[PDB]
């Protein structure tokens, strides 16, 4: 009997590639429920399933919208085996811009998806793992959940919020046989300017499109294959005593060293200001 | 007038005490706007103010509910000086419990008050500080924002979120002349047991009560007074170049240094499990 996997946010990126990576695994150990907010976006996932030739029955799609605890319950029930061995909380939104230019609705949505969404999935699925005494939870983490990034203020808030949610749980889950791990990802290959101008000062406006210039270049240098990222999830699954945190790259570990060296936080602020601007 | 300070969450606790501390300064250096979710609760604040003979016009109250961006904008407009020199984001909620046992709404309230509420203040008050080239922001933080605490998953999520919000902002804010600081509080003085078993499991139920007993005894030994913490906001207030973070206590700097040491997190997790579950 196979390892049942359920994964959120499989329409693209990490979730897509991780789902087909598990379904197509030559061992045929994995039964994957790939869940999508909107089933109409499932096309690239089935293209990829065939290109890696996932066996029939190895991959199924469910609608699961992490904003809606009813969508969550209903997908849980569509799990024919009636347990989950591996849960991957991958679903996530980004949000980029000067804080004062972000809509209130966009800010709340990011917290609701990235943070509350993950709470909803843990509330539906964690008890059964606890009762049974086994299960793996993997949560897609970010470099921005480790260190703040200018103009990603709310994104980082949500990603730090996961660090805090997951670390708290993990302390409780240490002796339960349920293993929670975060997978810390750097960049990965998967308002319009007058609204931005109206809602902010001239100097922030300049610094923002400066930041976008710098950001795009880092992304060209720095963005990983998502197959390579997916494989780290695999590494974590295979681990018999998995750590709370895995990292998909070492590129950002120097900065993380320095930031945690200095517990009043001002070293990090200068270095990152410098790295990003000039 | 003076140094204009606006403080949220001033009906009791840190906010009430910082408000009167500042209003009763013998230099009369400070004009304090103490804001309350509900002005009808302003009884205790004014009692304290008179107890310290705060001069007239040293202290004023406004209604400000950090869940309503319109409440926020109305209170901004009421600042007759048309500037704020020190903004104190202090409004905060706790949530204690096994995750699966907390209501969805309670969870979303905490994030909306603690995180989104603070975003709304930053959105409303930072623009004028940037354009003016000056300003301080002080934010009530927590050791629970720097290390995960069991059964406080959502509280911690909310406090880690503030870490990421403020750090991201600070990197941008360095050339603008606007300083952001978190005041890292430790603990601070101010369903039925079958419902818990019912919504949770047997291992969890045991851990929870073990936790309750354990943490009572940290509150007896460790809990600082609101006045002591208020005093650390003053240091930060005054500092010629304030750091990103200030600590109110030494006590948890060991448990914290085990976290920063092992980025994998396995050291911190085992430590805190032992420290808590004994
Ligand atoms: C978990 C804890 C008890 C509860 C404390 C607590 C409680 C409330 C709060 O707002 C912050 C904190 C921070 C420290 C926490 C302690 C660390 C060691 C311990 O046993």
């Amino acid at each position: 009997a196979r390892t049942v996997v359920l994964i959120t946010g499989c329409s693209s990126g990490i979730g897509l590639h991780l789902a087909v990576r598990l379904a197509s695994d030559p061992s045929q150990s994995f039964k994957v429920y790939a869940t999508l907010r909107d089933l109409k976006t499932q096309g690239r996932l089935w293209e990829a399933a065939r290109a890696l030739a996932c066996p029939p029955g190895s991959l199924e799609t469910l609608q699961l919208d992490v904003r809606d605890s009813k969508s969550v319950a209903a997908a849980r029930e569509r799990v024919t085996e009636g347990r989950v061995d591996v849960l991957v909380c991958n679903a996530g939104l980004g949000l980029l811009g000067p804080l004062e230019a972000l809509g209130e609705d966009a800010v709340a949505s990011v917290l609701d998806v990235n943070v509350v969404g993950t709470v909803r999935m843990l509330q539906a699925f964690l008890p059964d793992m606890k009762r049974r005494g086994s299960g793996r939870v993997l949560v897609t983490g970010s470099v921005g959940g480790l260190m703040g990034l200018p103009f990603n203020d709310v994104y980082c808030a949500s990603k730090f919020a996961l660090e805090g949610l997951c670390e708290s749980l993990a302390v409780l889950l240490l002796p339960f046989g349920v293993h929670l791990s975060l997978i810390e990802c750097g960049p990965v290959h998967t308002g319009s300017p007058e609204e931005v101008l109206d809602r902010t000062d001239i100097h922030t406006f300049h610094r923002f499109y400066q930041y976008l210039a710098h950001s795009k270049q880092v992304f060209r240098e720095a963005a990983q294959n998502p197959e390579e990222v997916a494989e780290v999830f695999l590494t974590a699954l295979r681990a018999p005593k998995p750590t709370l945190r895995y990292f998909t790259t070492e590129r950002f570990l120097p900065l993380l060293r320095m930031r945690l060296d200095d517990p009043s936080g001002s070293n990090y602020v200068t270095a990152m200001h410098r790295e990003v601007f000039g």
